[PDB]
């Protein structure tokens, strides 16, 4: 009753579902005073790092790009920093910008049109429900995105996007709809159409800029998938 | 006979050894018009990233810190720089800076009487060919001084130094004084007293400085051991 009363009681659209990402990313509570306070994906508030990125990742999910994963790109911060910070002290510790989200179809066909743009800087991985998984992963190998170098130590490289282990976690991620959200709802509900249209028609994407030394692309390529789109 | 042309037939002093390392390091002919052309830890002319560190190398073998390996500090370079530049296109390559040395026991005491200024900062070695092993080796274990980023991997770090190795490493690194450059002169001269001299009283020493993405302190380490002894 609890997670049904912030996901909203019925979806009227789309919209609905989209609102729902962006009152779980800004503070802001829904139409009826109850704050977003976890998503399926999440059962928790943000991490610290998302700070560096709120704006942007508001005007994403306004879009219909639901978020469900992120990260800020770090250039060798030092590793005491209470945002981004972690590990052995008087070290540097660093960051390529990621994020993960659900797309409708129409919108995945344009982000993979606009792609092309972007091919050997980003890394990108569109799969859906029926298998169509469609990536650019060198021979299906691992990228790095957060690592660390310590003094008198060797490297340490604590989170990777595996494209393997990925399609593991496509498994939860698809089924977090209907298994904790759709069975939320009545049976017969429009709502429950709305969300098995969502765990059927949509496309999980997960993308990573590789160019950690620079701005962050990721937006400019959600605007240019809009420009495209719109 | 080329070996022994080159290194001088015969050493008068300490100041010989000396100038034999700052004419391997310039492109200077010795007195008699022959270049320094190898070294018996060497036996081949510098790699291109030394000519980022050429007069401080210069300066610092001419007081008598006989170096026989280096290193710049590089932060995040292009992966396809001609200098510095390796493995897969398009990425970012790192490197500490790096000095591998034999000094005089009186310099090896003045360093690490300096070393106390630099201790988180600089990795240090120091032994000699009794033992004496002197490390500030976290747990005696390795340390990063090359890495490289590229787009859809992993880190790779190619290059490293680690405590446990060196102690290989110092069994070629003194007996190349004796078996290469002292069984080059004849038993009984003063040029195999000096050599004998030198594999017995020296400390090889190696120095990491762990802040790439400063300036590298350890030309000013040297000065600072220079400026306690002097
Ligand atoms: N709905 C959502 N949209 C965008 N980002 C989200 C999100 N829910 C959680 N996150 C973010 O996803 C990240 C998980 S932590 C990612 C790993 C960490 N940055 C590392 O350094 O290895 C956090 O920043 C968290 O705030
Ligand atoms: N006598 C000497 N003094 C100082 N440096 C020397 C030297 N003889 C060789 N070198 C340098 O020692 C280095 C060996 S290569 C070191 C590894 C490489 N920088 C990496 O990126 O992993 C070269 O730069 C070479 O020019």
């Amino acid at each position: 009753e609890e997670l049904l009363k912030m996901w909203g009681e019925e979806l009227t659209s789309e919209a609905s579902v989209f609102e729902v990402f962006v009152l779980y990313l800004s503070g802001e509570p829904n139409r009826n005073g109850h704050k977003v306070t976890c998503l399926p994906w999440n059962d928790e508030p943000l991490a610290a790092e998302t700070s560096l990125l709120k704006e942007e990742l508001l005007r994403v999910n306004r879009q219909g790009i639901l978020t469900i994963n992120s990260q800020p790109n770090i250039n060798g911060k030092p590793s005491s920093d209470p945002i981004v910070g972690w590990g052995p002290s008087g070290g540097y510790v660093f960051q390529k910008a990621y994020l993960e989200f659900f797309t409708s179809r129409e919108t995945a066909e344009a982000l993979l049109q606009v792609l092309k743009k972007y091919e050997l800087r980003v890394n990108y991985h569109l799969v859906n429900v029926k298998g169509e998984n469609i990536t650019n992963a060198p021979e299906l190998q691992p990228n790095a995105v957060t690592w660390g170098i310590f003094p008198g130590r060797e490297i340490i490289q604590p989170t990777v996007v595996d494209p393997v282990s990925f399609m593991f976690w496509k498994d939860e991620a698809f089924a977090l709809w209907i298994e904790q959200w759709g069975k939320l709802y009545e049976e017969e509900s429009p709502s429950r159409t709305i969300i098995q249209y969502i765990h059927d028609n949509y496309f999980l994407v997960n993308l990573v800029d590789n160019d950690f030394p620079l701005d962050n692309c990721l937006w400019q390529v959600v605007e240019d998938t809009l420009e495209l789109l719109n």
